[PDB]
């Protein structure tokens, strides 16, 4: 049974479209890529061939297809479906308690450490476009990371670095200083893990804002909402992050709450301009496991 | 908002080997060919899929792409048009040719190969096949052939040893020059032309089907077996006396010799082979 019914569009953008569909009686998500993003479809397909990629905090693969008749080509990725949508969607109109906030951020840290750490199997993987729209919320209150179209793979065992062929760059708002100033060391796998850590810090900030303490919570805002235009350019982001050395502000009410005080410390250790100074995904996971 | 019928019935296995399996299958009442990749040959699915993701080749003498499917182990399928007559290798075992059929076969292969080789601007990158042989050519009902298997193809697993050019066997191939890969294909084309020409009847005479170098290497030749024949002794396939009574086989012997020069830069181009074949008969 291979047949799929497309039922409703849950997303349309430059990337193409995502549909909720039905397959063997279950909801599935069906991404139809834009022709402009053909290199992402192939990269994501290479990533999902990985033996041991499957993980509770990585979006589960079902199938990938490239189909063509005559001069047109369709590119399909079929995954498990998450009715609750993306973390971006979820944070807009939900506040969190301590337990739910830590469950979300530990789950993301768990998925990211799973990507970053080689299994001797699965190569080490850097995501390169981590952000709240590329994280889905599951009914158990954990998240899963999505969109492996820009991912970098590395094997320490065979000294192989696979940066792939994709002129796509990460989401501008979430780019690390070394991406925005284009000094990043492109032939160095660790460089790409460190870009993920920067973006993780920004996602931590977005989530923490939505955790209630002492009857106070912040409204949902995207990173750098206060310092860049609504639809920021590459240069707008370079200005604030690299020229102005800006980082998201920590609300002072966080310092009254031990959990938010711990998270503020953890997101600052993701935001060093010096990429070597940033925490590892494993260290972040261990720290969040210790926090209550 | 719409049904996507992806179910492909696998009806009969038409090929099994180190590559995996090929099946005749059915989609929506329509025959398709389904190549199911072995783990051994997984990189061939990725290379061909990357090529078709870059350029959707469409040509009467190139096997028609339908789909690349990956299903979670991982199953990798390549789906193409189905040619019920099977491969040129299969076809030549039993079938003899007349002048018209022989020329139609070899001009159709040259047409496909020139299409791969040529860069078109606005179009397609230049493509070298890197495993051209009679098992990678399918026969169509209209008497033309199509070139199959772009799993080793390069745009601008090793080739089948029996068909490797001398510069591949002696490792002198100029790997920095894309033209080097075009010249390796032309060598293999000349061996295919010899295989076909042997089956063309003239004056009541035909040769039995044999693969290239059948009389000078073992059934399953080593790399070294091939290097000694092709590079050290500089042997070439035998041209039988009987061909020189037949004007078509006389022209085809000249053509195949111009594909087999030791110096890769002396070999004819696919475009010049086409021009030569349009002036025979
Ligand atoms: C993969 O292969 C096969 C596919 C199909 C098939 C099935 N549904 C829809 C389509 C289709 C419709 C419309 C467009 C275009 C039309 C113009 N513009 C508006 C952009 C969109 C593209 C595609 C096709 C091509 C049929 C086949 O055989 C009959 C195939 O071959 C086995
Ligand atoms: C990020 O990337 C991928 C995501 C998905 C995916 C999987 N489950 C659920 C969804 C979803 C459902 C529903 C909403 C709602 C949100 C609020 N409002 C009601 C509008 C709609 C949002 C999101 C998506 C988008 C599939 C993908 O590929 C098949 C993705 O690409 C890898
Ligand atoms: C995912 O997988 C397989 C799919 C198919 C297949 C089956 N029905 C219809 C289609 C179809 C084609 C094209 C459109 C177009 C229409 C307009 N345009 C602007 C957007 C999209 C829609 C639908 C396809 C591609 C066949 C398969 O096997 C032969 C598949 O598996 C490999
Ligand atoms: C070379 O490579 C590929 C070839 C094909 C392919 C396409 N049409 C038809 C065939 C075929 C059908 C039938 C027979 C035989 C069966 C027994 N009978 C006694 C004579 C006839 C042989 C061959 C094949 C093998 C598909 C591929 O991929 C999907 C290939 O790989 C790219």
């Amino acid at each position: 049974a291979r047949d799929i019914t497309l039922l409703e569009c849950v997303g349309k953008g430059r990337y193409g479209e995502v549909w909720r569909g039905s397959w063997q009686g279950e909801n599935v998500a069906v991404k139809i890529f834009s022709s402009r993003d053909e290199k992402s479809w192939f990269r994501e397909t290479e990533l999902y061939n990985t033996v041991m990629l499957r993980h509770e905090n990585i979006l589960g693969f079902i199938a990938s297809d490239m189909t063509s008749r005559h001069s047109s080509t369709q590119l399909w990725l079929i995954t498990h479906y998450h009715e609750m949508g993306s973390l971006y969607d979820y944070l807009q109109l939900t506040t969190l308690d301590t337990v739910s906030c830590l469950r979300i951020v530990l789950s993301i840290a768990s998925g990211l450490a799973h990507l970053h750490i080689e299994i001797f199997g699965k190569p080490a993987i850097a995501h390169r476009d981590l952000k709240s729209k590329n994280i889905l919320v599951k009914k158990n209150g954990q998240c899963c990371i999505a969109d492996l179209g820009l991912a970098v793979m590395h094997s320490q065992s065979t000294n192989q670095l696979d940066v792939g062929n994709n002129p796509r760059v990460g989401t501008k708002r979430y780019m690390a200083p070394e991406v925005l100033d284009e000094t990043i060391q492109v032939d160095c796998f660790d460089s790409y893990k460190r870009v993920d850590i920067w973006a993780f810090g920004l996602v931590l900030w977005e989530v923490a804002r939505r955790m209630v303490s002492n009857g106070i919570v912040e409204d949902y805002k995207p990173p750098f909402y206060d310092v860049v235009p609504n639809d920021p350019s590459f240069e707008d982001m370079r200005k604030v992050v690299c020229v102005d050395q800006q980082r998201p502000n920590i609300p002072n009410r966080w310092f009254s709450d031990p959990t938010l005080t711990s998270l503020a410390k953890l997101m600052k250790e993701c935001w060093y301009q010096n990429p070597s100074a940033r925490l590892t995904a494993l260290r972040i996971k261990k720290t969040l496991t210790k926090i209550d």
